[PDB]
């Protein structure tokens, strides 16, 4: 996504759409003031119309429109079929020409002030055949250096990128608009030098990996001058690669089964139901223990929800939201009252005992099917209630206490299905919950001296359900959650 400009103000996007843009030219904007606030500035009738987007933690809220999982799915929803983005006076908005950005800040291969001695050291210890990165030049203030490793017959070559009148080149041939256009060009058409060595640009140099023991020192660098914002928005510009097909949720017979019409499961990980429709807004997740990220249950999908728990042999349910938050409704009461028995379609649930903790409340439910005798299943529902309406908790210890108890219950039950996690839309809070549980389980097995990768773990999960982990505060909270886990060991 090149229509996203991470480091501009509201006035510049106005100037840019009025100078280098025609009608239909749009542009994405993060409001520098408030993190979690974005703007969709569209040029129309010689003026720029600013459409505000707010992400409290659960979804991207378009003002006057609908709710979307990512900003890529938002732009795709309006570009691919127009006629739904209106100024609500009746006049419609058109998204036709993405204003491309030249800022390389949030690219995998960009490192900025990274010198040449550290860059040579980094590629020697972490680079493979094809690793590369781009850095600012120290000798010539303004230029850039591309260092590539190809492989003691392993080498690290250096290609000097010169900047001439806001245009970049490698010494000869074409001159490009941005560093990205230069990198994307030689990533596809490799640079061959005199003696027949191809300078292959396979994957950028990995710097996000961490030996799990020394993570507190990485949080130090990331914390202030923002390293966390630099890493998150770098992760955010890879969401345009995860636009997999969501056709099963976009059809009429399934529209009233999604709490939010434009937050839909991927077809390749959706949980299909069998005994009867097959559709539920749910996705299987796995890096052993698996997960199922569901939405807040709608009244018309409660029976489908309990069908899924039975079919996947789930024994643990993680509720990371209240029933009513911020005015609207986010989850329907899908469990019977204490000591009560209710029938949900062919399914049957008995709430035998409720246990109130400080952060959460636990419900021991008994799930059985109508007709078949002696259907066991003790489903344990963990309802987290200390999560705030806006943002993330200020202390990771509350969730970590909640999550360690859930893991022990899962391991206690011999051969248990995936752990069901759900909030409002089932992408933000649950995305933060599932990622935290994935990272801790690695440090729970291989020990303290293992290697974790928060950005790689998130995109691995983001490939199975749209927009897992929503905000930078959720991204930062994941780091704080892992750090607090090490300090207790
Ligand atoms: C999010 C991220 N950020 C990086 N950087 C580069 C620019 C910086 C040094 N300024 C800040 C950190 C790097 C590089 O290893 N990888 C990632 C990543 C790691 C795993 C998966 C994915 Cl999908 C990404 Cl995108």
């Amino acid at each position: 996504r090149r229509w996203f400009h991470p480091n501009i103000t509201g006035v510049e996007a106005e100037n840019l759409l009025l100078t280098r843009g025609v009608d239909g030219s749009f542009l994405a904007r993060p409001s520098k003031s408030n993190p979690g606030d974005f703007t969709l500035s569209v040029r129309r009738n010689g003026a720029v119309t600013h459409i505000k987007i707010q992400n409290t933690g659960d979804y991207y809220d378009l003002y006057g429109g609908e709710k979307f999982a990512t900003l890529a799915e938002l732009v795709q929803y309006y570009m691919e079929h127009h006629g739904q983005l209106k100024e609500k006076n009746g006049d419609v908005i058109e998204l036709k020409y993405p204003l491309n950005c030249a800022d390389p800040t949030s690219e995998r291969w960009f490192h900025g002030h990274l010198s040449g001695k550290e860059a040579e050291k980094l590629l020697t210890e972490k680079g493979k055949h094809g690793s590369f990165l781009v850095r600012e030049s120290q000798s010539h203030p303004g230029d850039f250096v591309l260092s590539v490793r190809t492989g003691g017959k392993s080498k690290v070559t250096h290609v000097m990128i010169r900047c001439q009148e806001l245009k970049y080149d490698v010494g000869g041939g074409e001159r490009f608009d941005s560093l990205t256009d230069l990198v994307e060009h030689y990533k596809k058409n490799p640079m061959v030098e005199t003696l027949g060595t191809v300078l292959q640009l396979k994957q950028p140099l990995n710097t996000t990996r961490i030996n799990a023991a020394e993570i507190e020192s990485r949080v130090r660098e990331l914390s202030k001058l923002q390293g966390f914002w630099e890493e998150f928005e770098t992760l955010q510009q890879q969401e345009c690669k995860l636009l997999y097909s969501r056709k099963e949720g976009q059809r009429q017979e399934n529209k009233n089964k999604n709490r939010y019409k434009n937050i839909l499961p991927f077809d390749h990980t959706r949980v299909v139901l069998h005994d009867g429709s097959d559709y539920i807004n749910a996705n299987i997740i796995m890096p052993k223990k698996s997960y199922i990220a569901t939405q807040g249950c709608l009244q018309n999908t409660v029976n489908d929800f309990w069908r899924m728990v039975f079919q996947e042999n789930s024994r643990v349910i993680v509720m990371t939201t209240k029933e009513v938050e911020r005015g609207k409704s986010k989850c329907v009461k899908y469990w019977p009252d204490e000591y009560a028995l209710k029938e949900y379609g062919v399914m049957r649930v008995r709430n035998v005992k409720e246990s109130a903790a400080h952060d959460y409340t636990l419900r021991e439910l008994k799930l059985s099917k109508v007709g078949q005798g002696n259907t066991e299943r003790t489903v344990w529902q963990y309802h987290f209630r200390t999560w705030p309406d806006h943002g993330v908790p200020s202390d990771p210890g509350g969730v970590l206490d909640f999550l360690e108890e859930v893991h022990h219950k899962q391991e206690s039950i011999m051969d248990a299905g995936p752990v069901v996690v759900h909030c409002s839309a089932g992408i933000g809070r649950t995305g933060t919950f599932i990622v935290i549980d994935i990272l801790i389980d690695i440090i729970r097995e291989k020990g303290v001296d293992c290697d974790i990768d928060v950005p790689k773990t998130i995109q691995m999960v983001r490939s199975q359900r749209s927009g897992m982990v929503q905000t930078e505060a959720q991204y930062r909270f994941i780091y704080m959650a892992v750090q607090h886990y090490i300090e207790t060991l």
